[PDB]
């Protein structure tokens, strides 16, 4: 390791403190610095020197006193007076490979202990924690804020380390008299891997001036081998960090590491000061305990990232298991929950002996054709492909396949069959500062100095799209195996290739739950090989068994007070024709292994010959996902003040939407005023609106894409404003493009009215009375390729007015966090958008009103 | 056991059904019955013969299979014909230790155990998902239930109690007979014996009690009888059948309420009563058996509520006692807002420190205080404390002068007579009996064979006499004791009920473990408690900083983050921020790991504004911590679901003004008057939406009530807004509607509120057609007839029928309906709610089945 035996060996510490290495035992100096010559006054010091005596006798029995302890951590700083000069000095004791030794810092102007410093961080501490969850962002600003007005140095800023070892600053609190940091990456190989194994030992490291000279320490001349100085608040930086700061404009670094616990090292708080900025130590133990709740709050929204990412896998298993219940792998294009909801994409495609289903943004079957005729040719041999960029991956064409399906994941099935993924390109510019990350740079120990070019140069990525993770590649997997089941009734490599590096071959675990499937009789139907090795009985031996009492309650053991009962009571309900969904089942291996699993039992249910059955899935989540589900399941019995008028609701409200559809459905029968008819759609789309808005409800998803009038949306939407414009006299002003004939623009026309409804009636709630308002958006039929088009629409929604509050779009603009009910609608309608390739802004002018880009695509 | 050998080995059956206890090796017929010959119709039954020669080659098959299954039980009831006369047969077969009894009770469909339950689940249904914390609501729903399912005539909960005594928590019966609800009953009742059996042969059926017991006979050469503890068909105990006689109860369905935890405990009975003989086939007992299971279940779930509540109040007590224990001075407790009658449960409290009587709530008198102290010191002086539930019984003069305030006591005895007393007023607890009262020297008498000829209800009153101590409110006035014994220098305990011998205890103290943090978070004050937990003694970790070395560095906390949560927890309750049960689990210097829950507040020196931290520590059970942490994320869960209601009720008003413009801008040209019919039909739901989502928060008596809109309508819009409401659900379950409607036409001045009447009528029609059967027909028959209140205040009486030819709605979900607040579907509770909107709108409801079941429902609103 590059850099390990330079840094931690080096003798060399700064001028503005006094480092002696002590051995516990008689006081007695096995190290010492040159400063310290000066900076105590002492002009007796030699290997051997009694310390103990050079101070004052209460600093005499404190320093004992700090010597013999269990942790030496809680005492810093011990205040020790000197006697050969008479200055109080700090003094951080930590103990090395030999000995311990002490840190001399000079104070300005009486911390006794680490307690007493940790009251400076306790404010900053509280103020943080109180923050609400679901933003790194916030809780990162908020950082960099407490730590500007703790050590009063010029810029300070989260580092944040990538998957890629490189970092980017995410977070700055600088003095508004220079440069914003904020977005700059930099290289792996600008910092080191000893260094960050430094910081994850070491956790704070200051510097005062980076243009000071090496103080060099004595080593003792008995022992060969040099101090391995780590935990040293004072040992100066590497020949070439110090070069390095000198060419950043900061001559002062406070640098201290955001541990996330085993011990990932998750980033870096690193403070700037422009002049040689020293601060005491008690402020830095400080930062240090601050940086402490920095990482408890960090591990407490990482641990939520990855739980709501196991609910992701669970919904994808879910979805695996609507694919297994379908008669044919046509359906699987036909029907609604598609291949292009079992993967973040674009577009989806099947080959199934031809006859090619496309959805989305998917090549033609000439140009999916050159698709298939390259991966015959090569990757003849890897079932799966996941090419970031098609350019990349050498397939040629993919120039006249555009930036629109530039990213393709591949699925082999057998006998010419071919499962699609697209991507379209993303639009991300990274703002590199000097060089840009390398994956071929290793750690080079021979470089003797930094590059001097700290300039942000912005490297754009010319044609590829999001990364294909290991959890899509896995339920593209899945769904190819069992699509190759359903072909073997009537082994799998996987390569992935990224822009950054190289082709690898990994081979991918299948995603599919452990199902069995029994009929009325709860006899068993099917018992497949994910639920044979997890219980260990083989299906054959179970097949046509009792599933309610003999194979779970004998031979493969349940377990709980009474839980064979709620087994029994929960596929009954299956058979009558029930649901449960994450039912906790706590039930035994035939090797007597404990098992937490979450069954759901989901009606079988077919046309017209055998008409109810159980099909039953087992999910296993963590154990922290089995205390949030837990959590959750002891909390719909409690909220019964409004639950019941939600399920109230939610079945009441469904007959007169049946009632709304079927006098719709029927009055579409000749209807010759195409006015009226028109009229009489802006109607249909209006109460689908209230059945998808029902019936989807608000868990934050899935999208119901279709195709669309872009026309046929704003026609929907200004008949529901029209009314709140009626009474208020707000005579309103429309320009359109006319974008009736916009036709096929991919997407939900009525997530999309919905998101203008809650904007648009929002812009027009706040606006004075019998007046005017503007609505207005402009188009742009952007082709994107040689057949692909995308048409990128603005809305101008503009109202002269008061407007909308600056509390209401911090209402809108938040994450879990509402006041108002047209503040939730507004979240909720952003969030829509956020997760529909588009945002939206609130603008403050002479006239407050709102900006709203959506991306929208024509087949 | 008194009465066990002469239930089991009583070789008696009922004559409902015949008995045949074969071989469990090669089909060879150990035992019979002597109505064998006479049910199977063959007028060879003998010593050692094959069985299958009696039934069919069909049916012998099946037994076959059941004699390899490993679990008998599943396969019950296989249903088995007669080779002699072709009749069918149940045979339900059991295993016991010397072979397998097989019962044959003759059938007049199911072969098995899952079809049985089947009948069952939607009951079951029913009583989970009704909300917790009650026991009444359960036990009042599980007799409904079965009275659905068996028929009996009347269906009661016989719960016993803690001295093995029982009442009737819930009874269900038809009106024509005599209310049990409230009688207690004598523990010699139910035997041990009856309870060990019930815990392993849970359904007990008694076709007729007046009925001969029919004799057994047994080929074994071994001398014993025959085992029938687990036989369905086994005769009831002669002091039974004379006990069922005498309460007029023909037949009878004993049902076990088993309860387990993880110790089966029976809990109770679901005894049902029928005023005549009956029988119901094994598929409603084996349904019934599973029924119980799942009440079984629902109990176990709300005895873990009752017992985590008690043990939150046993918390909020241990809060409580360090909030008395850091004051000043002694006289603190009585006055201040957590007092002493604060911590215990009581009508008042006094505190007797040197004279100075200190009284709160209803206290006596210092004289009569000073006397009842002296009779105290006269009697039970050895012991400190005392907790009397009636001074009468105790055995102090004067009660009768104390009065009724007065009479409940609990004493607590401090040193240097110092006391502390909490007093019950007089609670009027009037249990009527059935027959005899309990005493708790009843034995079950082995060889008594007559039962009490009487059992009516005669009440039995207290005497001055109060609430009774527990266990944890003596343990709380225990540790107050004890923290008030060592608060003065800065152990047997009498309890007396009036049913019961003055019970000599010393329970086990409340006091948490406690540490004491200054300003510098250095340990001051260390409880033994403490030293009890960790295993650390006080003067070892003395003069030593907490959250770092004894916290840190001596016990082995969590390792990702504990100890930065802890030095926050702790640095914030120095800085004034008090903290309720954190969650803290760590290790101890054994090395064995503990859970805790840190509650850190603030120290005051009444100088100093924030001067130190106190602490102290809670374990609870792990259930408790976990509901503690559905407690803290109840603020995301709860907020979220009514953050759906109300994004729901907004984003739902915005396309319903789009609605309404949209169909007040169709008003245009509609040529064909069905196109406006249709047209109108979309405005009602409309404006029917705009009502469900309107100004109601579902109480019916503050927004359905209050909020009542009154306009003019005419009624062939609200018939075509069923019928097309009810369109989709026809057409997806393949069914005819045969609608037998006259004309309303002419009717146009009616005037009441149409869309509650559209929404409550399509609620009604649509539960009918989501339980009509499938491809057949569903009739909706209205008869307009007139109604006069006046000349000018005539009113209409309109009656809405909506027939079905088939099994119909079930009865479980009309028992949702007439409840009044509980529903187990949403279907159901959108029903329910559709019933009380015609409660309040001057109509009745009723669901009548006449071989066809049918929906019937009438109104009244008056013309102008
Ligand atoms: C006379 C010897 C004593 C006696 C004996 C006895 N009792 C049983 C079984 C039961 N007794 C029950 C009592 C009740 N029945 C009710 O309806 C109510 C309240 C509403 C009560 C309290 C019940 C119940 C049973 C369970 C059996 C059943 O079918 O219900 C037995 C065992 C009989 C058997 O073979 O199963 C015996 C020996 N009971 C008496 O009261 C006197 C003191
Ligand atoms: C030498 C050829 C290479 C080198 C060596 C090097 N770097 C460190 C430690 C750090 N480097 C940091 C880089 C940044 N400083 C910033 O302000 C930003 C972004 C805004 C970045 C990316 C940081 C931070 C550290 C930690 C602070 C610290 O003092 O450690 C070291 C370890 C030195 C030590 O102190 O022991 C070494 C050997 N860096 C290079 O860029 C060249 C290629």
């Amino acid at each position: 390791t590059a850099y390990l035996s330079r840094i931690q060996r080096g003798g060399y510490i700064q001028p503005f403190g006094c480092m002696i290495a002590v051995d516990e035992s008689s006081f007695r100096i096995i190290g010492y610095s040159e400063n310290a010559r000066e900076m105590l006054g002492i002009m007796i010091l030699a290997m051997g020197t009694d310390v103990r005596s050079l101070f004052t006798s209460s600093s005499s029995i404190l320093l004992e006193r700090a010597f013999v302890a269990r942790e030496i951590t809680l005492l810093n700083p011990v205040w020790i007076h000197s006697k050969n000069t008479g200055k109080p000095f700090y003094a951080i004791l930590h103990r090395i490979d030999v000995g311990v030794v002490i840190d001399l810092e000079p104070a300005r102007t009486s911390i006794a202990g680490a307690v007493q410093s940790q009251k400076l961080a306790v404010r900053a501490i509280s103020q943080l924690q109180a923050l609400p969850g679901g933003d790194i962002k916030l809780l990162c600003d908020t950082v960099v804020e407490s730590v500007r007005d703790l050590t009063g140095y010029d810029r300070v800023m989260v580092y944040k380390f990538h998957e890629d070892e490189h970092g980017e600053v995410v977070a700055e609190s600088k003095r508004d008299d220079l440069e914003p940091y904020i977005g700059l990456h930099y290289p792996a190989t600008d910092i080191p891997q000893a260094s960050r194994f430094l910081f994850k030992q070491n956790r704070v490291r200051m510097i005062v001036d980076c243009n000071a000279t090496p103080v060099l320490v004595v080593q003792d001349d008995r022992l060969t081998q040099s101090m391995c100085l780590v935990g040293s608040t004072l040992r100066a930086p590497h020949g070439c960090h110090s070069q390095y700061m000198a060419n950043m404009g900061s001559i002062a670094s406070l640098a201290m590491a955001v541990i996330i616990n085993s011990m990932r090292l998750w980033g870096l708080v690193v403070c700037h000061h422009t002049s040689s900025r020293c601060i005491p130590f008690p402020l830095r133990y400080a930062c240090e305990f601050l940086m402490q709740a920095f990482g408890l709050q960090l591990n407490m929204e990482l641990q939520l990232a990855l739980q709501m990412s196991e609910k992701r896998v669970l919904r994808t298993q879910t979805l695996l298991c609507d694919m297994l219940l379908r008669d044919s792998p046509a359906g699987i294009v036909t029907q609604s929950p598609s291949i292009m909801d079992l993967v973040k994409c674009d577009g989806a495609a099947f080959l199934y002996h031809g006859k090619y289903y496309p959805l989305g943004v998917a090549p033609s079957e000439v140009q999916i054709k050159d698709v298939v005729e390259w991966l015959l040719a090569n990757h003849a041999d890897s079932t799966g492909l996941s090419t970031d960029s098609l350019g990349d991956a050498g397939y040629p064409g993919a120039a006249a396949l555009g930036d629109a399906v530039c990213g393709m994941a591949v699925a082999y099935i057998t006998k010419r069959d071919f499962l699609f993924w697209f991507r379209s390109h993303t639009a991300k510019e990274i703002k590199w500062g000097g060089a840009k990350h390398h994956p071929e740079d290793k750690d080079d120990g021979q470089r003797m100095h930094p590059r001097s070019s700290f300039q942000a140069f912005l490297e754009v990525v010319k044609s590829r799209s999001q990364p294909w993770e290991t959890a899509e590649m896995d339920a593209i997997h899945s769904l190819q195996l069992i699509l190759r089941d359903s072909f073997k009734e009537s082994m799998d490599k996987f390569i992935n290739i990224q822009g950054d590096y190289k082709a690898i071959v990994h081979s991918p675990n299948p995603l599919i739950p452990p199902i069995f499937a029994a009929d009325e009789n709860t006899c068993c139907l099917e018992w497949n090989m994910a639920m044979e090795k997890l219980t260990g009985w083989s299906r054959s031996e179970v097949i046509g068994k009792m599933i309610v009492g003999e194979v779970f309650g004998s031979c493969c053991m349940l377990k709980g007070p009474d839980a064979l009962t709620k087994f029994m009571i929960v596929l009954h309900n299956a058979i009558g024709g029930q649901d449960t969904d994450k039912f906790p089942f706590p039930f035994f291996d035939r090797n007597g292994k404990f098992v937490q699993a979450l069954l759901t039992a989901n009606k079988r249910v077919s046309l017209e010959g055998k008409v109810i059955g159980a099909f039953c899935f087992l999910q296993i989540p963590s154990p922290e996902l089995q205390q949030a589900l837990a959590v959750q399941r002891r909390q719909d019995t409690e909220c019964f003040t409004k639950a019941k008028e939600l399920a109230y609701i939610c079945q009441v409200i469904k007959n007169p939407l049946s009632g709304m559809r079927f006098a719709n459905s029927l009055l579409e029968a000749t209807d010759l005023n195409e006015d009226q008819k028109q009229l009489l759609e802006t109607s249909v789309s209006c109460e689908k609106q209230i059945s998808r808005i029902v019936g989807d409800m608000d868990l934050e998803f899935v999208l119901k894409r279709e195709e669309f009038f872009l026309g046929s949306v704003i026609n929907a939407i200004v008949s529901q404003a029209m009314f709140l414009l009626r009474d208020r006299g707000l005579q309103l002003i429309r320009d359109i493009p006319e974008e009736i004939k916009s036709i096929e623009v991919f997407g939900d026309q009525i997530r999309i009215q919905q998101l203008l409804a809650e904007f648009l009636l929002s812009i027009i709630r706040y606006a004075p009375s019998q007046e005017w308002v503007e609505i207005h958006l402009s188009q742009l039929s952007k082709q994107m390729a040689d057949g692909f088009a995308a048409i990128r629409t603005e809305f101008r929604m503009a109202c002269p007015g008061e407007g909308l509050p600056p509390e209401l779009v911090r209402d809108m603009f938040h994450s879990s966090r509402w006041t108002s009910p047209e503040g939730l609608g507004l979240s909720v309608c952003r969030k829509i958008l956020k997760l529909m390739n588009g945002e939206v802004q609130y603008i403050r002018e002479s006239e407050r009103s709102y900006f709203l880009i959506i991306l929208e695509l024509p087949v």
